[PDB]
């Protein structure tokens, strides 16, 4: 009975450079852990909210149908976008945009088996003006039961 | 193009376990760029923003007698803190406390030379209930121009 | 020289059904307070806020022309619709939507006459996804002197 | 159409005075779901948090040796303390303190059964200067799924 | 047209220099509106607020007995530090200290005679980390009606 | 090597009428650095950041292709928001618009020439109900290094 890094590895998914991330994708391919990846370019945040949803359906991480899912993964979202906006969760109205590669991760990473599913979500991109070039990095990670 | 993603490898190294970080800590070595590497654990959050401010003083990545290093570092701890806590940057007062491990790298990241130097402060960790095995996972990031 | 839980009155026109809110309708109109209920369904928040407004200044609550009236009770919404979405007040920016009855009252709920007027605001319903069915519930309450 | 507001039943259980929430006490009763009732006063957010996982556990609400349960009860908690401080979350630290009643109630109030359970936390209360009289109520409201 | 800024007031008393506020104190004569200032030291906000409080109570600005008085200063008060910190309120929490000036007007300001009396909280001052020298300037305004 | 006040400066650009801020343009003129004032109406929060950038940019004051400038710039701007709106930064979406004076100043504030340069933002005006005369004062102010 182990106990995973399942936010690392989904952070990891969001920034590793594609064919950097192959060990990771076989991690998750070893303990049957559902998974998607995925890019959005915002100036709304709900758009990067709805991007997220999109993919976890889409991947058949969550059921679009069944709110406990939903619920859960909406707060993690949130909580990932925070960590983007290090504070209120603005893009267009503070006249900043963001471009962001995503991953969610949902899994068992408890040792107990008691402890069931989490779900991760996290962000890396960069944030900026709406002028190419002037932005910089940014990261988040959500976490929730599920 | 000549860019680097300062804040990526300021996460990678405050995430990746002891040991799988060296090609990180080469490409720093061949920019010649200053960092540092630390672990706090913590139930008020002063001694995340202390101990970080401690570390990047005594490796020499920043000057803590000039106010302007010690500014541009400071707005970057708080930022890294947002991303841990989510929201509000409380640890003891909703009980809760964390454990984290974090980095500071400070080179130059942009192509125009004009751009001088910046700083990326990274948060990678735990946070939870004063209570073993009762926590998850919380990541956080901070860039700043100095 | 009684005390009367003002807010709580607010709450219960706001949570109770249609004719179990009796007792409430009939001490206000005991004490001679004033008062109005209402419902808003939203994706932004202004629509919240616009539409206590226009039922408080219909029901004689406030005068919409004396400004001491209006940043009273504009005050008392923004505490209410904080309640409501724990954090920032975000609905469709944030890709949820909210169904909402409202109250608001204003009288002298303080055992001193000094004390004067006081007004509350009270808001009770659902928050969720933007699909019917996908929500829970969610409450708030704001007092301001007036 | 068999949904249940557990939201409702937690804020009157909270708000309305002793004796007159029996026919909540009975709904409960009858559908066998869990709740603990409680007061606390506090000038530190934390005594708030503890005062009401404290409770939780003792009367088997929640399993306090299980994160799930202790990670769902928590953010329900901070959600509810929102709604009382309307912002920050802040008693002593701005000079302010509260005295409030509590509810946590856990059932399965969607009529779907896969909804599965979900936990309501309710505060209702006043929040003033530590000064007697000088107050007024607040209220708050938290859900999350368990 | 005969309106008056009783915020720019009371932030032009707490930021001239002692000798430089002759013609502000003149204004305030004239109208015969009550006033005050003082200066704080603080690590902790709420020493900022208490300070705030004592000031206007003692100098008969407000009466501490009454809470509608009380009410309408606290959230002038907690206002007006809003603008000192930038966002969440904070100061040893985060590390920091501040050094404060700050003044209190009431009067009415207002044409129309009906808008009655008004508050005005003005703060300026530095804050910066608890080591002389590392700080910068920061200001606040608070208003409300009372 | 004297020390200056550079933000209350700023601040007096922005909320002295006009052939009452003759002395703050000399000592600008003197010490010859860079400034400019501005006015924006909005309901917008961007449209308050983006009236600034480019008043900014166009008396020199920084320059709109270098992002350390700007990134300096905009997080002055936010924090001077932040006093304005006392919380969330919201116009419209919470049903308020401001009308606002504005102030940048950029120099070399410190005794010690290490320090380099700083920016300051100022802002000054009021904020209300999208009616005229529905409104109260308002004030923000932002300091960084740049
Ligand atoms: N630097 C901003 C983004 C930005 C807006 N404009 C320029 N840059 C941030 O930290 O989010
Ligand atoms: N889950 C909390 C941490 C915690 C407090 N108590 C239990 N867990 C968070 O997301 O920060
Ligand atoms: N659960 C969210 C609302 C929501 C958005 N999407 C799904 N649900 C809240 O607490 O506000
Ligand atoms: N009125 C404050 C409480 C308070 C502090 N001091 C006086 N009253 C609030 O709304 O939370
Ligand atoms: N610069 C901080 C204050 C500070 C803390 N440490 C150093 N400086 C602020 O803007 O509030
Ligand atoms: N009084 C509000 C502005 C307002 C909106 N509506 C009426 N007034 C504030 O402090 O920002
Ligand atoms: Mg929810
Ligand atoms: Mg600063
Ligand atoms: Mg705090
Ligand atoms: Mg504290
Ligand atoms: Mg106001
Ligand atoms: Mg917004
Ligand atoms: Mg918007
Ligand atoms: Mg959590
Ligand atoms: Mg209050
Ligand atoms: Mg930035």
């Amino acid at each position: 009975e182990k106990s995973v890094r399942i936010g690392r590895q989904a952070l990891l998914l969001a920034m590793l450079d594609e064919g950097e991330e192959g060990a990771i994708l076989d991690e998750l391919r070893a303990s049957n852990w559902r998974y998607c990846q995925g890019r959005v370019g915002a100036m709304e945040p709900q758009k990067i909210v709805a991007a997220i949803e999109t993919a976890a359906k889409r991947h058949e991480v969550v059921d679009g149908s069944l709110y406990r899912d939903m619920h859960a993964l909406y707060h993690a979202i949130l909580e990932a976008v925070h960590g983007v906006t290090r504070g209120q969760v603005e893009l267009g109205d503070l006249l900043r945009t963001a471009g962001l590669r995503f991953a969610v991760v949902r899994g068992t990473p408890y040792e107990q088996p008691k402890e069931g599913e989490w779900i991760a979500v996290a962000l890396y991109g960069t944030i900026g003006a709406p002028v190419r070039g002037l932005e910089h990095e940014a990261v988040g990670l959500g976490i929730n039961h599920i």
